[PDB]
Parts: structure tokens; C-alpha cells; sequence
């Protein structure tokens, strides 16, 4: 058996061993032809008239081999001066066997096209377009830069607050950890402030779904758009000062909307807490240590298998696919979750939100059960994204191998997979949903039933995904509160936001300042991280204060603990359990400091977080927004503005005894000491229970009560 797939797996940073590199070819360039045949004497391609002879060849090892890098061939091609047709032959003992025919025609960038870029007016120059003998595949073209400009945007980013002088690129990816160094994110927009130094500044917005890529040397910024059947890029600027650029941009795209306040508060999470027991536990601990709480999250509650109904709970499976009511279970006293209802209604009691964990993805790898009947029926009743030739598209990522994708792109299907997950918010009452994945779609060919196929709703499908479950709490007269790392343009309307997957370290804080930031500079006004980091062993007390401290002036002040295999010692991110590991005896007492500080903090927050949404003056505030014209800013990115009165800025190095805050114009007040402050360079110190805070000097009598 031999096989090859010209596009491969279509992992979008990633080839395998089964493709043709690259996919398009430049005329002029040499193809690289993978190919997986296990047992083969001999593997031959016929390449247009030629015949040739394959040897034995970013994917990890691991990975790579899973797609069969053992028992994979291939042979680099002449260049590619026009249409090639080729195929492959395999030989095992004189048994032989074919490919099927493929063809690859080799493209051209040129400036000549009956294409269009449409809308930058006389910012646009250098247009050109990638052509073959197939059509226009990609636009291109170049954006006028003034010295001092500075390029912040793009969605989310972890590397740098001003993404000048780097290239980049717009898609949707689950990049395991390690965000910055590999300058990727769940969460990127085809769209940048280009702030100015001198002048009026302004933004831009492809509108496009599509993938999009970005550099900038010199004073152009090159930014290029892929294509479907119509060689057009409409491109949308918008003039003004950051907040208004912002405005345009939200005006098209959408806005969020006013969320409870409670939101403000600390929220708890470990993913190791997988029983009614343990949760109570945790929550109990939490309660006598008097370190407040206002939710938690319950990442495995589930039965592992639909990810829809409380583990151990007992029912007679719907053979038809269809929906439970809550009476449809029975929880038995020895189950996990003997009584879910009542640790639910406790933790109301105690004024604690409860939040489910999700997933957009069905298990196939069951027989039988809920989780097969569901299955079976995405497929009968066409609930399920499919591939090109009407099949259900299978997960080809390694994170839940095989899943089928729920299609969210249309009404009917959003509203049968959440139909699954109603009785939880109306009989159980939980208040929103950590709606975790979305970047599980890899095609280019695949189907949407919205009629958009996959190198266009590939990109939007975390988008449709954090809408459906901010839907269902809607239609449970509940506020929308969606939990997710994953997005894309649109984003903005639909819940709140974190950062995703790290380690705990120096650099992953510093990222995620970076990903707030950039990601409040598109609109994203709810936002928060796993406090200095879920994975791996248990921070040390400094990390994890300098962490909690910063984060408690952060939008979403949270802590999370990714899954451990229920070993001992635990790894989770608890206070008391950082405590516990380090030794350190200062943990759970500052941390209570900063937790009780967060607490009288969400009435600002709210008023804040308003203000954000009417006038889209963002609530994780970079200075460019009020300050544009003022060179030094750009000295010090991970200093920000929570709401218009406070600064903030966040310890982010190990040792330091003594910090350095630039305080731009306007007259600023020390919130720790209540003094004033001469705005400029300011060095104070800061021990493991403080971090530098400056108050607008005008509104210090509002503040003040918070600090004392
Ligand atoms: O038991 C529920 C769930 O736990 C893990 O998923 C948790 C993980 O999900 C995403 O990676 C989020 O980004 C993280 O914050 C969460 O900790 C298991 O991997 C999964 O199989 C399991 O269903």
C-alpha cells in the first residue's frame, strides 16, 4: 500500500511525511514529494515524463511517526517550469501498486490581474497577485510606513506589544505552550493599529477569514491575503486616535457586552479536581483560609465520553441522538458526583459561580454509549462539518484523535449540540461554560453547512463556537459568560478570554502581559491568564506572587492547574498548596492581601469595564491610547492602564528589590503610600507585597478606600 496527500495533514505551520512541499511551488522552485508506503522493496514517481527513484526520508518525533515517518519516501523533483501530472509506483516482491494521478502547477507573483485591492486608497501601493494555471491564488501588497510608527495589533500575540520590523501571520492554531518563542496564538485578527509617531495614526482591517500574512522591513508593511474564487481584498482603514480607530473597527466586527460583575472576582480552578468531593474540598479550604472566591471551574465533571452529563450518572441512552432532561439521571451515593445539585446550590449559597469545561468535538472512538448514538446522529442528521466528498471531517490533530466537529456555523446544528447541555443551566444552574478548543479544524476543502469551506470557516469556527454556549445561557435567561483561549475576528462579543496553555516561568508572564495587552488593542475587553502558569511542577513563592499580584490589576484574575495523571505530590495551583510546595510561609497570607484588595477592587472594575464598552477605550489599556504622541511609552511595554485611573506595572524579573515606573503626563499618587508622585521615571520598592500602582491624582479620593 502507498499513499500521498499533495496537501498533507494541513497542519498550518507543519508538513507530514506524506505531502508535496511545498503544496504551491514557485516557478523555478524544486517540489519535495513525501510519500508513506510501510513495506515497499522500491518506490518510483513518474513525473510528467520522467521516472523518479524515492529514497528513505516541523512535526515531533513523535508525531511525525504516528503519521508514519518510518516507511516514508521521497525524492526532491527538477524545477517546476509547468503543469506536472505524477504519480507513484511501489513494489514489494514483485507485487506492485499504483497511486492514483496528481497534479501540481507551478505559480508566478505578477502585478498584472483583473484583481482588486479594494479600500486603502493612497496607503496601497506594490499590489500583486499569485498566479497558476489554476487561478489567483494569494494577493499582496504593501502598506506606507512614517518613521515612529509603531505596529500593535494582530489579536492576541505573546511576543512583542509593537509587532514592527517582524513577520507574522493570521491563523488559528493550538500551539502547545511556548506562544512568544514561536510568535503564534489561539487568537489572531487581520488587523493593526499603526500608531503614530508624528501624526494622526490610523488602522487597518482585511476582512477576510482566510490566512494572512505579515512583514515589515524598512518603512512598508507587506501584508498577504489568501484567496477563494474571487480575486478581491477589501480592506477597511480607519482614521483617528487609537480609541477611535478601535471604534471602526468594532463598529464592523462587533463589541462585547456588559457582563456581571462577579466576573471581576478571583476565579479558582484546578483540573485534577475530578469529584464532587474534591471540589467541595477545595472550595472548604478556600473558605477557611478567608482567601475570597467568586467562581469556580470544573474542567472533569464529565463522563469523559460526550463531555455533556456528570460522571457516574446513570440513564437509559437515547438510541436516536437526541437530548437529556435532567430526569433522565440518577446519581448514585458511591459515584463521583453523588449529589451535584446540592454542591452547586452550596456554592450559590456561598455567593461562588460554578463553570463547566467544553469541548467542540464528538469521540468516535466509543461503540457504544451516549457518546456513539450522538456521533451516529451527526452524521444521519448532517450536524457534523464535513470533508470535500461528503464524509464527516475527523480530528486530525492528536488532542482527541478522530473527533467529529460539531457544525456551528449554522443555527439548527448550535442549537442541537447545546440542546445536550441545557438541563445543566436550567436545572443545575451553572453560570457559564470554559468553552476550551475551536482550532480542531485542518482543511482547505472542507464543508460548512453555511456554505463556507474550510479555508475561509476554519478560522471562524471558535468564533461560532463561543456564540453557541453564550446563546444557550442566554436563552436560560443567564448572562453569556463563555470561557475561551480560542478566536478570531468577532471574538469580541462573545465572553471572556484567557491566554491559554504555559509553564510556569518568567518569560510565559511576560508573554501573557503582552497577549492582554495586544488583545485589549483589537477589542478584547474581558481577559485573564493561568497565573503564573498551569503546567508542569508548582511555581516558586516569588513567581507566584509577582503572578498574583499583577493579575489582581488584570481584567480576569485566575489560577488553573493543568492535568497531572492524579499523581502525588499534586500539582495544583491552589494557594495553600504553593505554600505547601515552597515552604514559603508569606504565600498564603499575601495572597489573601491580594485576593481581599481584588474584592473591594470590582466596583471600579464594573464602572471601568463600562466605560470600556460605551467609548472602547480599552480596560487592559496600553499608554499609546491616551498618551500616542509621547516617544517614552514605547520604553516600557508591559506597563498598562487598568480603566482611565490607575498604572500598572507588573514585576517581571526574579531578584528585584527596587522597580522602575514611567508615569506619563497628568499628576499620579503612589496608591500604597498615598503620596504624590512627580510623573517621569519612578523607582520604588517593591517587596513580594506590592506591586506599583499610580492613581490619577484627581480621582484618589475614589481609589483611596480601596487601598487603606
Ligand atoms: O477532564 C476534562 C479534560 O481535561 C483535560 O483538558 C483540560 C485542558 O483543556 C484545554 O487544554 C485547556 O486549555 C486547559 O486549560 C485545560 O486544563 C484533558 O486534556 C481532556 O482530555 C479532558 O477531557
Amino acid at each position: 500500500m502507498i499513499k500521498h496527500r499533495p496537501h498533507g495533514i494541513e497542519h498550518p505551520y507543519a508538513v507530514s511525511p506524506d505531502q508535496r512541499v511545498p503544496v504551491l511551488p514557485l516557478a523555478g522552485e524544486p517540489v519535495l514529494l513525501g510519500v508513506v508506503a510501510p513495506e515497499a522493496d522500491r518506490v518510483v514517481c513518474e513525473w510528467g515524463t520522467l521516472e523518479l527513484p524515492l529514497s528513505a526520508t516541523h512535526l515531533s518525533e513523535a508525531q511525525a511517526k504516528s503519521l508514519g515517518a518510518d516507511g516514508a519516501w521521497s525524492v526532491q523533483t527538477p524545477p517546476l517550469a509547468e503543469p506536472v501530472k505524477y504519480r507513484f509506483h511501489a513494489h514489494r516482491g514483485g507485487a506492485a501498486e499504483s497511486t492514483e494521478w496528481f497534479e501540481v502547477s507551478p505559480a508566478v507573483w505578477t502585478a498584472d490581474g483583473v484583481g482588486e485591492v479594494r479600500g486603502g486608497g493612497e496607503r496601497v501601493r506594490g499590489v500583486e497577485w499569485l498566479v497558476s494555471s489554476q487561478g489567483v491564488h494569494r494577493g499582496r501588497f504593501r502598506l506606507q510606513l512614517q518613521d515612529g510608527d509603531r505596529l500593535v495589533g494582530f489579536g492576541e500575540r505573546y511576543d512583542a506589544l509593537d509587532q514592527r520590523g517582524r513577520e507574522l501571520d493570521a491563523v488559528v492554531f493550538e500551539q502547545y505552550k511556548a506562544q512568544g518563542v514561536h510568535g503564534r496564538t489561539y487568537l489572531p485578527m487581520p488587523f493593526a493599529h499603526v500608531v503614530g509617531a508624528d501624526g494622526n495614526g490610523w488602522g487597518f482591517h482585511v476582512r477576510t477569514s482566510r490566512r494572512t500574512w505579515y512583514s515589515s522591513a524598512g518603512n512598508e508593511l507587506t501584508v498577504e491575503v489568501a484567496l477563494g474564487d474571487e480575486p478581491v481584498v477589501d480592506l477597511a482603514i480607519y482614521e483617528g486616535d487609537p480609541a477611535t480607530v478601535l471604534t471602526g473597527f468594532l463598529d464592523e466586527v462587533g463589541r462585547a457586552e456588559e457582563l456581571p460583575g462577579w466576573v471581576f472576582r478571583l476565579w479558582a480552578s484546578g483540573n485534577e479536581w475530578n469529584t464532587q468531593q474534591l471540589v467541595t474540598a477545595r472550595m472548604d479550604t478556600h473558605r477557611d483560609l478567608a482567601i475570597p472566591v467568586g467562581a469556580v471551574v470544573i474542567e472533569a465533571w464529565s463522563d469523559e465520553q460526550g463531555i455533556t452529563i456528570w460522571r457516574d450518572a446513570v440513564y437509559a441512552v437515547t438510541e436516536d441522538g437526541s437530548a437529556h432532561r435532567a430526569e433522565d439521571f440518577s446519581y448514585r451515593p458511591d459515584g463521583a458526583w453523588p449529589d451535584p445539585k446540592a454542591m452547586i446550590d452550596e456554592l450559590h449559597a456561598r455567593g461562588i459561580k460554578v463553570i463547566l469545561w467544553q469541548i467542540p468535538l464528538q469521540k468516535t472512538e466509543f461503540s457504544t454509549g451516549q457518546v456513539a448514538a450522538d456521533a451516529a446522529a451527526m452524521v444521519r442528521d448532517g450536524h457534523a462539518v464535513l470533508e470535500a466528498d461528503g464524509t464527516a471531517y475527523r480530528n486530525r490533530g492528536w488532542w482527541f484523535p478522530q473527533a467529529l466537529m460539531p457544525d456551528l456555523s449554522v443555527q439548527r446544528t448550535r442549537d442541537w449540540w447545546t440542546e445536550k447541555r441545557r438541563y445543566l443551566v436550567e436545572h443545575f444552574d451553572v453560570d457559564g461554560f470554559k468553552t476550551a478548543g475551536g482550532e480542531h479544524a485542518w482543511g482547505h476543502d472542507l464543508v460548512y453547512a453555511d456554505g463556507r469551506k474550510g479555508d475561509e470557516g476554519n478560522n471562524l469556527y471558535p468564533v461560532h463556537y463561543a456564540r453557541a454556549f453564550g446563546d444557550l445561557l442566554r436563552s436560560a435567561g443567564k448572562a453569556p459568560v463563555t470561557f475561551s483561549r480560542a478566536g478570531f475576528t468577532g471574538s469580541q462579543a462573545h465572553g471572556i478570554f484567557w491566554a491559554g496553555d504555559e509553564d510556569s516561568t518568567w518569560q510565559a508572564f511576560r508573554s501573557s502581559v503582552t497577549a492582554g495587552l495586544t488583545a485589549a488593542s483589537c477589542g478584547i475587553v474581558y481577559w485573564g491568564w493561568d497565573l503564573a502558569g498551569f503546567s508542569g511542577p508548582v511555581p516558586d513563592a516569588e513567581l507566584y506572587l509577582r503572578a498574583a499580584a499583577a493579575s489582581a490589576f488584570m481584567p480576569i484574575m485566575q489560577y488553573h492547574s493543568e492535568f497531572n495523571h492524579h499523581q502525588l505530590p499534586l500539582r495544583d495551583r491552589t494557594p495553600w498548596h504553593v505554600a505547601e510546595t515552597t515552604g514559603d510561609d508569606r504565600v498564603v497570607p499575601l495572597f489573601r492581601r491580594f485576593a481581599t484588595l481584588r474584592e473591594s477592587l470590582v466596583p471600579y472594575l464594573t464602572e471601568q469595564a463600562a466605560r470600556t464598552i460605551a467609548t472602547d477605550r480599552p480596560l487592559m489599556r496600553p499608554l499609546f491610547f491616551d498618551h500616542e504622541n509621547d516617544p517614552e511609552i514605547w520604553n516600557h511595554p508591559y506597563q498598562y492602564l487598568l480603566g482611565d485611573e490607575l498604572l500598572i506595572n507588573p514585576v517581571l524579573e526574579p531578584g528585584a528589590t527596587t522597580w522602575t515606573t514611567y508615569l506619563p503626563a497628568g499628576e499620579w499618587i503612589d496608591v500604597w503610600t498615598g503620596d504624590r508622585v512627580p510623573s517621569g521615571l519612578v523607582t520604588r520598592d517593591v517587596p513580594l507585597e506590592v506591586v506599583p500602582v499610580y492613581c490619577r491624582a484627581s480621582r484618589w479620593s475614589e481609589l483611596q478606600p480601596v487601598f487603606s
